[PDB]
């Protein structure tokens, strides 16, 4: 779940 944390910041 560390690759979604940043990728989610924008979305």
């Amino acid at each position: 779940a560390n690759i979604i944390a940043p990728l989610l910041a924008p979305x």
